[PDB]
């Protein structure tokens, strides 16, 4: 665990992500915009490369095998808040990394970007998800209802958050 | 009130939105992107007078007298969701106008729209305006922790919302 | 009716189109693109000034009082065939010139643009509309289910035909 | 059959796209442009990598050998249907995958997309392929007359559809 | 008649270009493109505005009334050939001027373009205007067979032509 | 001859017909635009990839030897007309493959193309020629005076042509 | 002084900003590219009009004479900083407007962009100009050696600062 | 002699081009552009691809050795006038190929691109080559005083010409 | 005829241009482009505005009345040289002004462009402008065959030309 | 003299320097591009707008009557050099401004750009402007054999300098 | 030392650069431009060849190898002054080459652009670094109070120049 | 000496030029605009490949070492006139190439471009250049003081010169 490192996202980096989301089966955004390709993500990843609205880093471990990824989205930096997301390679999920990443992204989030307020997206019908960012010091701020459509269904999340005051004490 | 028509939002507009967001004072966006002067909210209509991500609507009584406006954004067609937010002119604010607005935005997003959840955010500190969407079929989802920076210090904002399913078969 | 002329639609005549457009209950289109406000038309119809899948015609009397437009689209020049729209303005609505904006349409489909078949789409829930098509020549050829989605629920509509065979004899 | 994939189409599939329209006896079509030729094909793969109006999707087997492709067109948000059209390799077309298929383009359109109805033309003188898809859950709601001009004549072909309500219940 | 003057056309022409087509009943081009507005036709002429393959007079009387039109198109440099066309306003089809506008035409054509044949088409279906060619100097080449659809029906055309050599002499 | 397989032209076999277009002792064009070297013809083949005014289809053999070209010009789909040519390879043009080609181009004009008339310019001194397109129902419509330049002086050509009708109803 | 208004700069301003600069005698820059003309000064504006690291504001009366110019330069995100800078029109200069312009611009820049610190240079030389900043709160951090070379000689400079916490409190 | 062929000019021709030049010690131009660089070259090549001012082509024997260049310049379809060059490689210009090179310029200048006159500049000073072209037709029309500047002089040149009439006969 | 002067062509000279080249009766270029309307002469001024290889100025008379053209083309900077040409107004022409621009152009095309040949083309069967030119110290140097073709006929020019040695300095 | 005021050059003033370059006797250049006509002279100036080689300023009376033109250009700034140019309005050129213009462009030399060093040229044929220059502060460095054609022949300039710190001091 | 060179930076070494901006920990930028990643760093190396605000060199020894950056930002060529930064790669941190860089930037600084002063900025919880640029000739101009936000609080950082006139005549 | 031959610079030579430049102890300029890199220095040479306001040439012996780059800058086509600059690389300089070099750029400026003077500026404490310039017929026409900041401090250079009279004859 000590030994995963995050490093900036490269297009190199493109080919795993996109195996990420074939596990996924919802809908999957490139700075807002709908993709399913391969080439269509390339071609996003070169439109946006430099729009800052957006930050994402690939988790290795010492031996440069790729763990996840650590995703920041929709940073407002007059508000000084951002959405995250974890996604760890099924064949990783079970070895206890989420933690440890959990705190390298919001190290990043709070120590670098300077930012106030983390928050993200858990589906209420994964309960053990929702432990566990509580654990991690997320606390629950809202119960939205039918928000996503997931798997021809409409689904509730739990939209939970941490501030930087009570990370950095 | 059943005079006032809602009609999509031109360029000749834009200057009724300037006037509206000045008294806002907090700070504005277009399509996401920042604009505090009316030559960059003109240069930046101009850029995304397409993109469907965000529909606007003015509404204006039978003098054409430009009253408040509607504004839907974050719109999403796998989810079928966007956020919506109502501005009245101040000249206009109590003149009962805003649940006659409220109600013209929602059957345009939940009839020729056809989308399925519409979602607002309102000051927590501002108690008399989530009254009035509770009114209009508004339910509170969430109490936004420090979610916006405003006249110097976070504040907390009630998400709100309404389903499709709801607004048009309540009545059933 | 017999001074009821047919004219290719131009810029000016956006206007008349948009106020057309006004009251219609469903998502208005140029070229399969959606829009709402005049600025968004006339961008739409710069752009597409030259694309050939669609000819439209702005009908004018004597006088030049506009009464409606002639809507052809998805204009196939291999099958030769095409969806046909009639919209005439409420203030010329009764006056009994729906006949003779039909025929003015398929005089230019099947005598000077050469096509095949010319098709169009009436809700079920206007019978008289139907009776009307009907009586100029067109056929049921399919009864579409919950094809669009009017006033707040999912309509049929009716698919009508009629072939320049049918029409030149 | 359990070992159908569907995968969103790529440009190294283009090949395999263009092989299998060689041998149809009508203009295919990309984003309703005509091509023949397989450079054509891939200029109009390049130019419509992000229009969203038409999905596509190739199915390999667990040793990843080309089976055939999913093709959804003409894909309104607003009304929520789409056109659907598979087309199975010929080496592939006895073996029985038709139903898996046709099943995972269903899946696909009613889970992912959120879409309400999915419709499809089927040549009338082809009744085995209508008696499929009837199979399948579709239903015939319409017989369009001289809709398409194949093998030098014009010829009826059946629209059927279904809808999002009847296949996820 | 010898009051009539031919003048290279400007974009202030191109309404009454647009006027003239009206009449005609026939698809009209503009270096191959179709077109029916006025719009298209001056997005065409801007475009188009420096291609030598087709040059176009107006023809002017005394008091700059608009008589007609002059037109060469396919004008090809290497084998010195070019398709030539006349229009009378309705207002003056019947005073005697086409004769004149002929006889003009062929003058620019062979004695500063340095052509070597101008060929027409005449529809066989009026005689009298081939009759004219034919007084003028012209002689038939061939009797196209249903080259032309025009008002709902396939017809045949003279192609008649003259050299340089005779009209020199 | 049925081995004889027509397929849409690539850019790979641009210099099969610059090959071909040496020996016409004419001046060639692609899109009405004239052309002598091969790197004309790509920079041209490239900028008309998607016009569909003119359409080119290569034939080969089992071994994928390149027979020849078949091209379809001024394609009109208001009078739904084009011209036709031919142009076999100098090393393939005694194996009688002519009259396979030809019904090849005129099944896809009038079967695939929805094509009405299909004419083609013959030189009046290629006498072989006016008997080969004859024989495969092709009719005389013009003797054209002096059309083309061609070795020093000026020709006639024939024009003739074939309609759908006929093609496809005359055995019927 | 209490009708003193802020407003966001706009084109028709641009004027305004010229004539300013011509009393300074200093080289003038827009987004840290160098301009003297008015025309210049128009093609930058437009070049930059949706550039966020510098903001202006034009300071208005009740009967909107134009009384001056707030300016934030160089704002930084990340670290939350920016360069502030006053210039009131010569006839507005003894009246006594800096005091609320300077609080004006620190409300803007502490109350909506949520900025940490603000700091501006003040030449030495005008000591009456550090004791006005020094008592609206500005503190010295740094006594720049020879930082600008103004009217023929190079100049020291206090840079002096205030922080978002001092400020609201 | 028989085996010298006429080809085109390539791209990968225009080494040899270049290699002509350096002998030549005065400027060369590339439609009427100068040059000096093969890099320069290269890029007026591409520029002027599609221009048909100009026409080049390179002399090979059977062996495919490089022999010389025709060129065409100053082409006018008008007046059907050009100006012709002919440049032999220093190896190979004792062997007599000049005067079948200088046929087959004047062969595909009158009997493919139809043209009426061909004429050329040979230095006076160089009276061999003006006795050379008019053995093979040419006759001098002018004497040119001080028309180019050749190895710091400035020096006269034949303007000899032939018509299209006499070559054909 | 002193009262005349000499002015850079201005956009708003063209229709002047224009009105002088219809009265030639022989295709008229522009940059060696062809051009027989106004609006392919003002699109051609704008493409070429800043090309240096044609120089055009435009002769006024103290009432700022449009006279002449002086052009000169086929400006080469390396052997120094030029083709001048003159166009007087119609109505005039028999004033007897052109021996006087003529020499305005000689003058600058030797001073300020420092050019070193300046030549013309003139009509074989134009005497009376051989002779003009004669005067004015043009020495014929070729008499080009069939160059042009002209109102229905190949017809003869007389090249003639002067150099800048003899113009600056024949009468020290 | 002291109400002589410099103002940076605008587009409203091209057409005073066209009427200053008028009569010349020298070729006129626009950062080093000859022109003639106003036309070009626009043109140039929107294409150099923000190019800092070279700076132009006007110099107008107290009732703003144009009277002259400094001129900077070879403007180096790594070696802070420039060459200066003055030009008065045939109607102001006796009446003594000259000295004043010359110092206020050698102030904003000095000054504002922090320039190093300023020369000229100067005609050899021009002795009154030598010694005038000299009087102001400069120093010949050199004489320039033959530099510049004027009015049909080669003639000689004078190179004259002055440096920052003999101005400033 | 006296092996070491300093040479204009090409692209060959971002990669270089792009592994001594991991280790710093604090948001890297280009030309003002924020980037965290290799691929967004060459992108703005292209934007950014030709932009003389900002110049790098990479210092080599003998035989080659990376050593260190030095970075001038913000040149101003009004008011010659510029910021100068040093990066040793950590590998050669501890071998005394700090000193030659800095020298070696200074002398370019002063002595190819020509220019005025040279500032630079260090964290005032570094004091072996303040000490450093003392023993260089630089002195310290401030104290920024707060100026970045570091490992999570805000830092102070000493301003710190260094003249033309000192760095060439102190030795005279 | 005479093997020395003179070759327009190509991309390829690039980086022989870069080395050239890397030990000059003065900024490097190309057409006019300052670069230290070789990719600067590439970019540069795209962006000016065509205009003609410099020429260079790399000097090679027989074998196709590389000597050394004449330079000519600074070329005026009105007045005929250029800046000269020689650099022959470090383990070339003693070898007595220069002379031979000089007068290699003297023909091609004074025999092929036909131009009038060409000037060069050589350090005033490079006696020893003086000279040799003199000694192949240059004359000096000026002593420029201060002209360049070299090594810390500003330094005069002569300004010497020929015409293409003296050199011809």
């Amino acid at each position: 665990n000590s030994q995963l490192t995050l490093r900036a996202l490269e297009r190199g980096d493109l080919r795993f992500i996109h195996n990420l989301n074939n596990n996924r089966n919802i809908m999957s955004y490139w700075f807002e915009e709908p993709y399913e390709s391969f080439d269509e993500l390339e071609e996003l990843y070169n439109k946006h490369i430099h729009d800052n609205a957006e930050r994402r880093f690939v988790v290795e471990d010492a031996q440069k095998n790729l763990i996840g990824l650590v995703e920041l989205i929709e940073i407002n930096y007059i508000h000084r808040s951002a959405e995250f997301q974890i996604i760890i390679a099924p064949e990783h999920q079970g070895k206890g990394f989420a933690r440890t990443l959990i705190n390298r992204a919001l190290d990043y989030s709070f120590t670098i970007l300077n930012l106030h307020k983390i928050y993200l997206h858990v589906a209420v019908e994964n309960p053990k998800a929702v432990h566990l960012y509580e654990e991690c010091g997320f606390v629950e701020e809202g119960h939205l209802v039918e928000e996503f459509f997931i798997l021809g269904r409409y689904q509730d999340v739990k939209r939970m958050y941490i501030l930087q005051s009570k990370y950095l004490n």
